[PDB]
């Protein structure tokens, strides 16, 4: 519409491209707005004032409903007493204690700002707690946009990276292979608790996969590290391999603990408690009271309430519904990983064409969906809301078999 | 206090060493409080209700005091709203054009979280544009503390930093030296606008080194990226090196450009435009629309209202006052750096002795100043406040010299 026009205009001139990152719209259809004027609950409004029921959650942190009116009540209570002073607030211990409290292998927690400094700061602390270099991470997983990580390397150094390497996702004889083909110099194993990445399809970690991580890790000294950013809370309410009986040395947590304020965690065992005081992390913002304050009564929500099994339910809700009108219209879906973070694509849709042209179609119905990155279900989403998804899935599956002979591949994504 | 005490005992048990980082009180005198409980205009009161006039203004963030009404209001206003959505406010665009307008050598800003997200994608930036792979920076300067940049390198590895290269700060022939020592791989000079370290003192940048630095990235297509995190807004309402006539192609902005809300800036030239669109660096809080609001109010009073020539006359106030002070007591301080981020050292005191138990001193006066580290002033301190710091530091030049033969260095 009129103002999202004006705002690309504007934003192409004073931010590059005009915009960056995880958010930008560049490889979406041309109709999904990238500019948002406001949030509440399960919705987003673009700047034009259309709403849409939100499967991003913004990306994974709307765990509980914008605006959560507890959540924003804590905040509200700590913005009176200070934000960020010249030391941390003393509610620093009480979310140290309540985050170690609800973390079977946790003894420990050191607050940072971005998920990636969590990520990092457990890379560096696996090297100078074992001494040795080598980083094992699965190929094409996601732990962060650092120089040591990011999956797009414009200005990257081979040297960034030189002691990182990788081992297919789920395949156990990979891991064991990768742990010997750098015999005795294994600093950390860094695993996603499931396969969640673009443009492929999901899939729950497999236990034998997860019990050689940990073997292997016990075998060797090396340190395992969960990277619970994108999946913490939405598999459980601890670190999400709780269910496949493995604890981690380190988890990383980030996006969602705060319900969208800006705080991430690095949480580790007693193992691994002197490397941490031995390395040097810190940022300006790490100590802040106000996102530590959001965090603490998000973990008692958290633990407090059915905020989970909700949220679950929602997403089964709408993983059955897409089922049965995949079948009504004769276009197959193949909906992987867990129903509450599921990833929605078509078969046979090798370049997309079709995905694309059903997310753009349930835009016009009011829902945002995603072709190519793994959605949220928020505690916030409703039956009513899941009702209403449907009824706009309903005729974006007719639209695109309507638009079957005229469907194109997103241009720069070929 | 009472309740100091609980919390570090508490704190020790869930956190690694009690605390961690730059705010960690580790290496202070141990009257030190670690945790606070508020905070307001030019003050923080610690966790036993303690009141101290703060002349750390946060490392840096309280650039207009602690809970300033005008840009609490203002993110307020945006709360409302929205905060962190699956895609960024519009706000974005007003906060790029507003940034971008203030500071002469930009055509382009990006958001994230913290300086160091700036600092490494400056470093990122610069090793895409020029497809060359030597970052120059120099000897003992803090950039961040990411593998490349981290001033104690526990669990840091050579190749972490191997296409990083060391110039000594100020000397114009080292910086033109190390750029002929990796001739034609200089992928950018970093450079903060004047040097600002611990334990060390502060020295305004050259304009020789300035000129030199420009230069040198002129002949070879580096590109200069000036470092502005902590000095930024509290030298110029631009860039810092505004007053040297010297502009970057790049400079890193935080800490206190939203007042405490946590968000930070890369601002750049169209030279380096392409580069930009080419690397991929993001976060998951890198668009959220409250700390941008509090960034554009923050800005609005930096470019509209006296903020800059209220905390330059407060820190000119408390320079003078210590130097009349300290010379009556004839206890010699080294007081350098911008006065409104001032270094107090005590001459002839090479192991910080003296400087630790003064600095202790004037917390039972109700001030907080700092040993080893610079200090800030914030347009909230008033005149006051500055007669009343005064006093207490009367007080604790008088302590050291009473306890001048039992000092001791720090353990
Ligand atoms: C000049 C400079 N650059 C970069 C940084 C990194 O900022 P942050 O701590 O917010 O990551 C700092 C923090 N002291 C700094 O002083
Ligand atoms: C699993 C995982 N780990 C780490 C990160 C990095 O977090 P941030 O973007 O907040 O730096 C992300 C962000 N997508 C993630 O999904
Ligand atoms: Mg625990």
């Amino acid at each position: 519409g009129t103002r999202q026009k004006d705002l690309r205009e504007r934003a192409e001139r004073v931010i590059p491209g005009g915009m960056y990152g995880h958010e930008s719209t560049r490889l979406l259809p041309p109709e999904f707005p990238q500019f948002f004027r406001r949030a509440l609950g399960a919705r987003i409004w673009d700047a034009d004032e259309q709403p849409y029921i939100d499967y991003m959650c913004a990306y994974g942190p709307n765990l509980l409903g914008y605006r959560q009116s507890e959540i924003e009540a804590a905040a509200d209570a700590q913005r009176l007493l200070g934000d960020t002073m010249t030391g941390p607030s003393e509610i620093m211990v009480n979310l140290a204690e309540a985050f170690v409290g609800m973390v079977r292998h946790a003894d420990w927690a050191m607050f940072c700002k971005n998920g990636s400094d969590a990520t990092s700061t457990a890379m560096v602390l696996a090297r100078a707690h074992t001494g040795r270099k080598t980083i094992l991470c699965a190929k094409g997983a996601y732990h962060g946009a650092s120089p040591w990580n990011t999956p797009h390397t414009a200005g990257i150094l081979a040297s960034d990276r030189v002691h990182v390497a990788y081992y297919t996702y789920n395949d156990a004889q990979s891991l064991s292979d990768a742990f010997k083909a750098h015999d005795g110099d294994i600093a950390a194993v860094f695993a996603t608790p499931f396969r969640h990445e673009v443009f492929e399809d999901q899939a729950l970690a497999q236990l034998e996969f997860a019990r050689t991580a940990r073997k292997c890790c016990d075998e060797t000294g090396a340190l395992l590290v969960v990277d619970d950013v994108r999946a913490g809370f939405r598999v459980a309410r601890d670190c999400s391999w709780t269910h496949l009986g493995i604890e981690p040395d380190l988890s990383c947590w980030g996006k969602c603990f705060a319900n969208g304020y800006p705080i991430s965690a690095l949480l580790g065992s007693n193992k691994a408690r002197d490397a941490a005081r031995d390395i040097f992390v810190t940022g300006s913002f790490w100590f802040s009271a106000v996102p530590m304050a959001a965090a603490i009564e998000t973990l008692r929500i958290i633990r407090e309430t059915p905020y989970l099994e909700t949220l679950i339910a929602s997403g089964a809700a709408l993983r059955a519904g897409l089922e049965a009108q995949s079948q009504r219209h004769g276009l197959e879906l193949k909906q992987t990983g867990p129903a509450q973070m599921p990833q929605i694509f078509f078969a046979d849709d090798p370049d997309f064409r079709i995905g694309y042209a059903w997310a753009a179609a349930c835009l016009k119905g009011g829902v945002y969906v995603h072709p190519y990155h793994n959605m949220f279900l928020s505690a916030a989403h409703t039956v009513d809301d899941v009702t209403e998804t449907l009824e706009a899935t309903d005729r974006a599956f007719s639209a695109v078999l309507r638009d079957f002979a005229s469907l194109q591949p997103h241009p720069i994504l070929m």
